[PDB]
Formats: C-alpha cells, structure tokens, sequence
RNA sequence: AAUUGAAGAGUUUGAUCAUGGCUCAGAUUGAACGCUGGCGGCAGGCCUAACACAUGCAAGUCGAACGGUAACAGGAAGAAG
C-alpha cells in the first residue's frame, strides 16, 4: 500500500491550568488499483497522531471501478461543504488536482483526471467528498447487470 | 489532422465546522520607474493637450491639345582679335 499524509493539525482544548494541545493526522492509503481508504487520528504527538491514522486508513478501505487509471465517468462527490468534480482525461494528462483531491486519487490508482473543489476545500471533508465521489462510480458492466443488457448494448 | 480540457493556499477561533470578505501563487501590456546592461533577428514606440506650432519637405504631370520662346543645346544666314 502506497501512504500519504495529507495534513497535521494543532487542536487544543481549555482546562483549569490552561490548554492541551494535541495533534491530528489525516493520511490516505491505497494499493494503487482502485482501493483506496482514509484515516483520522488523534494524539498529544505528531508522529502517534499519523501512526493512528495510517492504521484507521488499512481497516477502511474501499474498492473503486477504475479505467486505465482514469474515471468512468463524470462524477460529483460531497461531503458537508465540500463539492467536489471529477472528470476522466486521456494518457499525459495527469493528476489534474487539489493536494487533498490529488492524494487519494494517487494511491487510488488513478494517473489521468481532471478535478474541481468547489465550497469548502477543509481537507477533512475533501478526502470524504472525493471517496464519496469515486466509491458510487459506476463501470459499464454493473450498468449492463442493473439494467438487464449487455455491455455492447449499453 | 484541425475546442485533449478545469489544482489551490494564507488570514476571524483557546480550538472546531460553516459562512464570508480581504490577500497570494498564473497569464498578459503601446507600459513607467529602480538597479544593471554584450551582440543579433523580427516586431513595436505621444495611451496625456482634437494643446500651440519656427523650419524643410508630403501633388503633380502632359510640347503627341495650344499660342509661344524666358532659359541653353544644336542648326542656317550676316559680320568683327
Ligand atoms: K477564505
Ligand atoms: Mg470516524
Ligand atoms: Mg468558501
Ligand atoms: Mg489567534
């Protein structure tokens, strides 16, 4: 599995004596073809914070319908604020992408797209938009079982 | 063969998510200014005062339309070193 950390944040919570700081980690993890998952962790350190992420993000991984290492299809994913669009592009043209959009897409397996974030680009809810986005793709032949064809007729 | 094409980031908070403005990374120019400055090719060069303008030049040509002959170049006559 390929790994990335996408970002570390300071938290920091009040107490009588004054604050707690804290750290989170949010890492993705994938095998390069079409599974892909992400982790959130939480720690007083930083390196236990991504330790715990990386863990969370092996455990809850999901399978996505890839191509080429590109889309099916135009997709939209959203997650709170986040809106995300996601394009399938042709051979060179890359990872046409935001940081949060471009990590999960890497490990994802996916080499060539073309990407958007619209409304909140908070990682956090980028990384969900674009899973959201990728694991409700469809590929042609669950198209064709759904709808009782063949593919040539889809 | 001839529309293969779309990236975000900083900043409100003790911290958070959202909302929302401000700001930045890009491309561009008849540019200007600062520092610096070797050569070439190709292009460009009053964006302001349609303000005022010295001087030179930017519209002539035809004798195969015409009377002519001021030039000067021949030609013919008539005479002087
Ligand atoms: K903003
Ligand atoms: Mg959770
Ligand atoms: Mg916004
Ligand atoms: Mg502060």
């Amino acid at each position: 599995l390929q790994e990335k950390l996408i970002a570390v944040n300071r938290v920091s919570k009040t107490v009588k004596g004054g604050r707690i700081f804290s750290f989170t980690a949010l890492t993705v993890v994938g095998d390069g073809n079409g599974r892909v998952g992400f982790g959130y962790g939480k720690a007083r350190e930083v390196p236990a914070a991504i330790q715990k992420a990386m863990e969370k993000a092996r455990r809850n991984m999901i399978n996505v319908a890839l191509n080429n290492g590109t889309l099916q299809h135009p997709v939209k994913g959203v997650h709170t604020g986040s809106r995300v669009f996601m394009q399938p592009a042709s051979e060179g043209t890359g990872i046409i992408a935001g940081g949060a959009m471009r990590a999960v897409l890497e490990v994802a397996g996916v080499h060539n797209v073309l990407a958007k974030a619209y409304g909140s680009t908070n990682p956090i809810n980028v990384v969900r938009a674009t899973i959201d986005g990728l694991e409700n793709m469809n590929s042609p032949e669950m198209v064709a079982a759904k709808r009782g064809k063949s593919v040539e007729e889809i």
